[PDB]
Parts: structure tokens; sequence; C-alpha cells
């Protein structure tokens, strides 16, 4: 399996998209020895051990920069793929709850309710590549449906 | 004087601010407080706003004057078209960000923010013009793409 995740990492243009992300956003430089999959893996945790993260800070803001550079990741591709130049929030409050807003021109085409942040993240690869890639499609079938919003 | 008074009895955005504000106010603390006297931390002449320090983190107080007169909006936009938006601001420590209002799938306003710890206006009739002319772009906006807007 262990080659089968290195091949998922680097051939898929979600992860590839979402490592691209993690790597702009990177203060220290921390990242940089490190292989992709290494810097894409704190996004793959056993539910079990996702269940048991305390909500009781704020949220870990490490943790809500991977949440950001999840749909940053997401708006980028849909950028990609229809020309429409997306911008990204991500508003969370105390208890871990808010939104993932991902908008261009005047179209919301992102906008999914975010409970339990500090908890975010996937059972395995497979389950992040393909959430990341559904989102993704299903914005660019938005911005194919609605032109006469993207472009306000 | 007069003329303020009765504005923030009759604005339908004055109204629907002081709503807000006393929804956000979960132990009563402004009962006592006249409509007039819970607006008033949002009417700052330019004097003073522009001394509001930028070099500490923007206060939270503020952040929440900030959402409620979003709020605001979103609920003249509700009042006059039926559908009420929801309402993001997310500020950071710096005070630059987004207030984000949007129905559907249409973004109703999205506006910028930039050194929000100075958020206010010279005077109750300029608060009361803006709020009213974001409101009033809203339900236009709502109204010409209902193929957004409702979904």
């Amino acid at each position: 399996n262990s080659e089968t995740n290195t091949l998922l990492v680097e051939q898929s243009p979600f992860l590839q998209s979402l490592v691209q992300q993690i790597r702009a956003y990177d203060h220290y430089g921390v990242y940089r020895t490190w292989t992709d999959e290494l810097v894409i893996a704190p996004y793959v945790i056993p539910k079990k051990k996702r269940r048991e993260i305390s909500l009781e800070g704020d949220i870990d803001p490490t943790t809500k920069l991977r949440i950001l550079c999840y749909f940053r990741a997401i708006a980028a591709l849909i950028e990609k793929e229809t020309g429409l130049l997306c911008q990204v929030v991500v508003d969370l409050n105390h208890e871990g709850f808010g939104w993932a807003l991902v908008w261009g021109g005047k179209l919301m085409v992102v906008s999914r309710s975010l409970r339990d942040a500090h908890r975010f993240g996937f059972d395995t690869l497979e389950k992040l590549n393909d959430q990341g890639t559904k989102l993704a499609n299903a914005g660019i079938e938005l911005v194919n449906k609605f032109p006469e919003v993207a472009r306000l």
C-alpha cells in the first residue's frame, strides 16, 4: 500500500494542489526538505484518534491553516479549470463551528458548514483525495452552470 | 439631536441594527439603555477614530459590532426579499479580512475589510446611509439573480 500511497499523492491533481498550498504557507520553510507524502500526512488521522481530539481550545492555528489550505487547494483547481478567480475564507468560532466559503465573481462555488473543526482530518489518503476532488468538481459544475453570476 | 433620535426610531436599517445589538446581549447588559445609546459605539468622529491604535490585536467587542452591522444589513434584505442571508465577518488580529453575506449560491455583499479596529462612522446619518445603501444593493441583486439566490 506504501507504493500506492506515494503514487496517489504524486498523481492526483487534488493532492498535488493541496501539497502546493501547504508549501506556499510555510513561514519557516519547515517542509522544504521533506516529501509530498510527509507534508500532507497530518490530514490523515485514524477515525479513533480523530474522535479523541479535544474541542476545548480555540482551534489550533496550524489545524486552522490545514483547513484553509484544503479549501485553497479546491479553489485553485476551480480557477485552473474554469478561469474564474476564486477567494477563500474559513470562519470558525471558539466551538470549532462555522463555514468554509469559496467564491468567484458573486457566485458561491463552495459553501460548506464546518463543525468540530479541531478534529479536521480524513481516515485515509483516498478519502481525502475523493472529498477534495468532489468539492472541486461540484464547484466547477456551478461555474459552468452560472456564468452570469461568475462574471459579476 | 432631534432628527437623530427620530432617525433611530424611524430607520429600518437602524431598527435592524438595534435588534441585532440586543440579540447579542445575552445577559441584558444593555436593557436600561436607549436605542440611541446602544447605537452610539458605531458613531465616532474622525479625529477620535483615527487615534484608535492599529498596533495590537483588534478588540473582540469591535469584531462583534462589525458582525452586528452586517447582520443588520442581511436582516433588511430579508425584510424586503424574504431571503435571509448568512453572514460571516472574518478578521485578522491585524483587522484585515472579509464581511460576507450570501443566500443560496449568491454572494450578496462582499466587502474587504482593512484596519478594522477603526470601524465606525462620522455621524448617525452616515452609518444609516451606508447600511441602507448596502442593503438596497443586496435587495437588487437578490431580485436580479433568483436562479442562484433561491437555491
